[PDB]
């Protein structure tokens, strides 16, 4: 059926239809004469069947597709076009993006290509809706609310093009222009001047090289290669000295308790990068960006831990990557093939840069936080996560009953699992102890669960319950309503579902490892 | 509809239809003598829908459901009953475990209880297909192939009872008779003999006391109250000692090498468990299981790591409790209020037996190793996963595409994903490097993707990829098959996805760090 692959609800058609398409440098204003099928490369797909011209109604995730193809990771950015159909295009949104079903299910030629059928004028009649052509849609991808445009080749003809972004234009410094332009999506949020931490960062770079007890530091320096765990030891030596320049002061006093953040953390960043960089690479940005960006432990450098970006100033920022930057050149020596000075103050600088837009893009982006919808809360060796979106959600408003699966285990060895925190409130959302169970690798454990303050039930299972290696569980919750009336959010107290694990001793006090699956309530 | 709620492949009229029902001490005699809802407690639930006697059709689920009601941990298992229906019965499977929707999909009276109705005339008139009786199934839980059986009150009266097991006849110590009996599911299989075990133990822990070095090793000790890491530092020194002792040989070799067994994690282990028994506490089994059972590390004791259990022979399990116990003793007065001889010796003794039980049967039972199903593989920070069963299969013998759904997270800090190792074999699995992408927050990152020996084919993502608290991914591999051909095992190099992590000089040598990801050829 044509039901079994098209959703309607999503379908409709538009008059003026447009989209957008992210371009490559050098075809910005080539593009604008008109869009057409390439002569050269796979035109759209490796399949035959989804060959076609791809746009989506995202601005900012068409930004992301304009980076020089021979330099994907540090390259210049192109721009971005608006895409315009004249008059009633239909937009007909698929729920499968597998080819033969959907030929199949829409009772097309399984032996021609669906995106060419999609531009005949035979099709165009039986789902255009008496539109100028039909353009699919399909979600643009997971974690993601954006749409893709699959455009058949000859329809697009039509398409007229129009200018949105040429960040080539904006002359800025690598790709600033482009993550800037992406920053505007979110109005929190990340929204730096790179080009003042470019420029405080060499500032600061250049005054710690003329610094006393700095370049007396470096005095003390092997600068020779020596053993990596003395060449840490004098990085550490070193970063202590380094932050007490009055120009990293602020950092001095954010780096400070954060473990994360530590001097070791920078030492141990510093010695990584001076392990993988060569001449080849220190001589190419590329190649650079390449080598820096699988390599741990970036998070110290950006200030980045428990979910959060803590260095979010330009000035802080600044602080960081130029400490990070004197760091490498004298990691270098101890453990290194080439001039310090040379990559260290230069292509370590822009391609660094260049990681901390993606990592701020991506903190910038909508996101599930642990413990929310399937997303895992990874904690004291343990994993646990709703089984599904819909078990995450507690539907009220009405009399009856709700299953809630919780997927639990853990690293390595067998770690226990204590119980469970349940909210409650009298009538809408009461515990059914008898359904309410947890499973570890198939047996069932029955729960032994008492009431508590706060509208909480503490549950423990029957028998003892460990999840490890191999040891696999599954929470299952069983809620009641005897009442139709609706849960309201002062009834609510907490809004996450508590699992406890082991228990240790920490504060002095008897604490249990907390584990926290949220819930939202609806209907 | 009776179809949106009843799996009819799975539903049958069976006659002398039999299952099996647990029996808590001191009603295996009684209940022998026939079944009726007792007129105490819930009579089988909460939820007056779901009242009803149950059963399993697997006697070892069932043995799990005898264990004394005011000891579920510790306590004494009763039995297992037979129980059987004279004649014809319908064993009706449910694909919903929701009575509301059940009644309203069924079309009964949305006023009583689904299972009084279950039980009336014309209801078995209805959907017992001409059987004497309607008795409803469930799946039994997940990561189970058993199912549970709802028999209506009124109609289980016809059920024979006859016994199957009387542990408490057995005339075992502890709950022996239970996991021994559990243990002949598994014909690998942990089958060991605890009488022997808990005969070695004690032989042990008294040879070890009257042991020169030992009791002289236990000179030295502070005998006081002392500091943790004083407390340790002895343990592990009296660790060191008493693992020297011609009976503790085998344990000594077996424990050498891998860290999780190390003498620290004994010492430690000793620690908390002195930190949490009390007097009373002590005195009741019951109650030290329950403290003992939410304690860290129990695999270093139990020899259990990397989803293997290692102290699989009956002495070697003896030698590494009696270990235990003596540091327990050793712990105590430097941790500790009570008498250390005392619990050390016997209940904590009796206690640990028992939880090495309940971990033994769980690696006994069938279960999903990581990076299998959607079981997790955890490691050096990441979190990965199929996104569902389904994701993980690649079916074969047809021409066409499918996609498949990895869920890739960290704990933390931003860690890298550098790509993917993808199998491939020419025709019949080849990737489509166009709809192949990793998708971060939303933001979807394309793949250069390169052929490699052993056909493999890495894919490397065209931005960085990090993941981290806040930060989640999504690797959609995306495979196209031109041959209809069905891919034969000899085709199929490896059985694994490999995402690739951040990049470690591990062994002098750049390793990568690697997340599998477990698949299955079908159809």
């Amino acid at each position: 059926g044509a039901d079994d692959v098209v959703d309607s609800s999503k379908s409709f058609v538009m008059e003026n239809f447009s989209s957008y398409h992210g371009t490559k440098p050098g075809y910005v204003d080539s593009i604008q004469k008109g869009i057409q099928k390439p002569k050269s490369g796979t035109q759209g797909n490796y399949d035959d069947d989804w060959k076609g011209f791809y746009s989506t109604d995202n601005k900012y995730d068409a930004a992301g597709y304009s980076v020089d193809n021979e330099n994907p990771l540090s390259g210049k950015a192109g721009g971005v076009v608006k895409v315009t159909y004249p008059g009633l295009t239909k937009v007909l949104a698929l729920k499968v993006d597998n080819a033969e079903t959907i030929k199949k299910e829409l009772g097309l030629s399984l032996t021609e290509p669906l995106m060419e059928q999609v531009g005949t004028e035979e099709f165009i009649k039986r789902f255009g809706d008496g539109a100028s052509r039909v353009v699919l849609s399909l979600p643009f991808a997971e974690g993601s609310s954006s749409v893709e445009y699959i455009n058949n080749w000859e329809q697009a003809k039509a398409l007229s093009v129009e200018l949105e972004i040429n960040f080539e234009t904006r002359g800025k410094r690598g790709q600033d222009a482009m993550y800037e332009y992406m920053a505007q999506a979110c109005a929190s949020c990340i929204n730096l001047d790179w080009d003042v931490i470019r420029d405080k960062t060499k500032t600061k770079i250049e005054s710690l090289k003329e610094h006393g007890p700095i370049k007396n530091k470096m005095s003390e320096s092997p600068n020779k290669t020596v053993s990596e765990e003395k060449a840490k030891q004098y990085l550490e030596e070193f970063h202590q000295t380094a932050l007490e320049h009055p120009e990293l002061s602020e950092l001095k006093t954010v780096t400070g308790t954060n473990p994360v953040f530590a001097g070791a953390n920078y030492a141990a960043w510093a010695v990584n990068v001076a392990q993988v960089i060569d001449s080849e690479t220190a001589d190419n940005l590329e190649k650079t960006t390449a080598a820096l960006s699988i390599l741990p432990g970036i998070g110290s450098v950006m200030g980045i831990a428990d979910g959060a970006v803590h260095h979010n100033t330009e000035e802080i920022v600044a602080q960081s990557i130029a400490l990070s930057s004197l760091m490498v050149a004298q990691a270098i020596p101890l453990v290194g093939e080439l001039v310090d000075i040379g990559f260290a103050a230069y292509n370590f600088v822009e391609s660094i840069i260049n990681l901390f837009q993606v990592v701020h893009n991506s903190y910038n982006r909508p996101a599930y936080s642990p413990g929310h919808k399937t997303q895992p809360f990874l904690h004291d060796g343990y994993a646990v996560s709703w089984n599904t979106v819909e078990d995450s959600i507690i539907r009220t408003g009405f009399q009856g009953e709700s299953g809630h699966d919780i997927k639990i285990t853990a690293e390595n060895t067998p770690l226990p699992i204590a119980g469970v925190l349940l909210p409650t409130i009298p009538g809408k959302l009461d515990v059914n102890k008898s359904k309410t169970h947890i499973s570890v690798n198939g047996r069932k454990i029955r729960m032994r669960c008492r009431a508590i303050d706060g509208d909480v039930t503490f549950c423990r299972p029957k028998s003892p319950v460990y999840v490890g290696n191999g040891v696999h569980a599954n929470l299952h919750v069983a809620f009641h309503r005897s009442s139709s009336e609706k849960i309201h959010s002062n009834e609510i107290s907490s809004d996450s579902i508590g699992v406890l694990g082991y228990q240790k001793t920490v504060d002095h006090t008897k604490v249990n490892s907390k584990l926290s699956l949220f819930f939202e309530i609806k209907s």
